[PDB]
């Protein structure tokens, strides 16, 4: 029924683990909005309360550096009890998916949105897809991305590429994802910093 | 300058080395396009002379299978010589890219499109992204994508990804694709298969 898997618990990758870079964007708040993708209260359900603990807690840290530095926060978050025609071909791969009720749908309480946050609707992996992400960056003239979130290697990583295909800099915050295990984590930061951005720990963001 | 790699000569995977799928989509012909990915002279360069010579036998039975029951052909292709802001962000990671000469644009003849083919212009890692193929697939009410060309891990899984997010059940034909080295063929199989696609071989395709 929902297409993921048990988790167990890995460790979030330090500086010294990530991939080389091969591009050399830099981040500017100016600039720059950062995405909170899915982490709502179904998603992070399957993850190991050890995983859970550091990914909130650095996602945390982002949103406050990011709030503090002028960087526009945004949400994506799944409306949930799609219907048959809303979910389509995602039935297949992960069944109905959540429920539209608070216990499922809601963002998790330590990164609660706040008034001035976008709030887009999720309805497949991309961020971007049938959603109004490109035309809000486009309009506050912000064309940097900082990326945070689950699953790293399913919607975060196709996230990402939507953004570096309309020329949108990404960059993906390495210890502030989380995913079905420590070998698609490692994998998605490897295809990100060879194919579509930069790849960066809540440390080095922070500075 | 390029973004590719030397590559090392590898064999095509077989039935049996495929990953299963999770889905379970039937291909039918009226349904369907074939997408021919990329299949043009400068991507086809890099690649030893026996994987070359695999890849465009499979996807050339797999194009006249296509043709003999009916099926939508369509062509992606770069059209080379991109000024700067049309190359963006590829050119972080792949150079200023192929010229608009013949020598480097052209479909490789064993592929030789049709009058009644689609031709589409590729600009990014998915056949999508800023072209009609959507649309003209709708328009034809064709709702199944076949798969083939190269690179595997790149611009067909990306494409892959964009047509299962439209709801068009994908098909990907994992020995008429090819790719960086034969891990990063496997990997794409493997994410097809779990996330996005019914993997298969020109022979299943074919019957
Ligand atoms: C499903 C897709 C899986 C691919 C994961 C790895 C993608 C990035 O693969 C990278 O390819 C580069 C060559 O281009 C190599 O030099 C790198 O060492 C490798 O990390
Ligand atoms: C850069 C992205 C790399 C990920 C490559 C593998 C993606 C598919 O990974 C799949 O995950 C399933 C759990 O969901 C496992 O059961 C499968 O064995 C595995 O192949």
């Amino acid at each position: 029924m929902s297409g993921i898997p048990e988790i167990t618990a890995y460790p979030l990758p330090t500086a010294q683990q990530l991939p080389a870079n091969l591009a050399r964007w830099s981040l500017e708040p100016r600039r720059a909005v950062l995405l909170v993708h899915d982490m709502q209260r179904y998603f992070l359900r399957p993850l190991p309360e050890s995983l859970r603990a550091g990914l909130v807690a650095n996602a945390a840290r982002l949103r406050r550096w990011c709030v503090e530095q002028g960087v526009q926060i945004a949400y994506t978050a799944q409306p949930g009890s799609m219907t048959e025609e809303q979910r389509g071909l995602l039935k297949d791969f992960w069944g109905p998916g959540m429920r539209a009720s608070p216990a499922d749908r809601e963002v998790v309480e330590e990164l609660a949105p706040g008034p001035d946050d976008w709030l887009l609707t999720k309805w497949r992996y991309s961020a971007f897809f049938h959603s109004d992400l490109l035309q809000r960056m486009r309009a506050a003239g912000r064309d940097q991305l900082v990326l945070c979130g689950v699953y790293a290697h399913v919607g975060v990583l196709i996230s990402t590429v939507d953004a570096y295909s309309n020329d949108i800099q990404p960059f993906l915050v390495a210890d502030a994802i989380a995913d079905f295990s420590e070998a698609h984590h490692r994998m998605a930061l490897e295809y990100a910093a060879s194919r579509c951005a930069m790849v960066v720990t809540t440390d080095e963001v922070l500075e």
